[PDB]
């Protein structure tokens, strides 16, 4: 899928680059702008391979664990969103951030968050 | 690694049935006992795989999106949380469904809620 296909940036300056297979597949790689990161995180997610044609996105969403050759924040994101095709072409998505945390933690664990993503072209 | 590794069903009597890679990768299908979805769906994710030395969780995070050869529900779901090992493992989660809309009605696109597996089968 070529619409997805590509590089992406958000409104924090964070680099998403992503393949979509024909199976339905997301893979690539993450570069945050901030927090407890730095160069790129492998990424794998789902898109709906088959969407209606009727004017709605397309759900998608993927996970970076936080963990690479440079760094290890103990934490992993996941993106909701959809794709939104057209010239203009946009990823808007929700987000939850999951640190690993003790038990007596686990009620501070989860941020919240959106990031909308535009591709460069 | 070992733990992650296995069957999972969380409150709702789903499945998931998921292997963790040496190097981070989740991989698996999911079974929802609720909602637009039948049969298994396939599933990719992420997880911490050296976690901290101080004996807190986990973290991970996977995706479905939900068609399969039955049925596609245009959606898709990601789940983010932390495995937490020992006696009675668990992974505790939240998630959220994203559906595919027009974006007159992307406000109401999204559910949000919050899921608890562990390996007892229903
Ligand atoms: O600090 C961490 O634990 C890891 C980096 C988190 C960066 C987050 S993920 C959601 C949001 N979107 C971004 O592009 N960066 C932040
Ligand atoms: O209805 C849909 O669009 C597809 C199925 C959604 C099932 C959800 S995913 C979140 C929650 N956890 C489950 O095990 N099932 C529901």
């Amino acid at each position: 899928e070529a619409g997805i296909t590509g590089t992406w940036y958000n409104q924090l300056g964070s680099t998403f680059i992503v393949t979509a297979g024909a199976d339905g597949a997301l893979t690539g790689t993450y570069e945050s702008a901030v927090g407890n990161a730095e160069s790129r995180y492998v990424l794998t997610g789902r898109y709906d391979s088959a969407p209606a044609t009727d004017g709605s996105g397309t759900a998608l969403g993927w996970t970076v664990a936080w963990k690479n050759n440079y760094r290890n924040a103990h934490s992993a994101t996941t993106w909701s969103g959809q794709y939104v095709g057209g010239a203009e072409a946009r990823i808007n998505t929700q987000w939850l951030l999951t640190x690993g945390t003790t038990e007596a933690n686990a009620w501070k664990s989860t941020l919240v968050g959106h990031d909308t993503f535009t591709k460069v072209k």
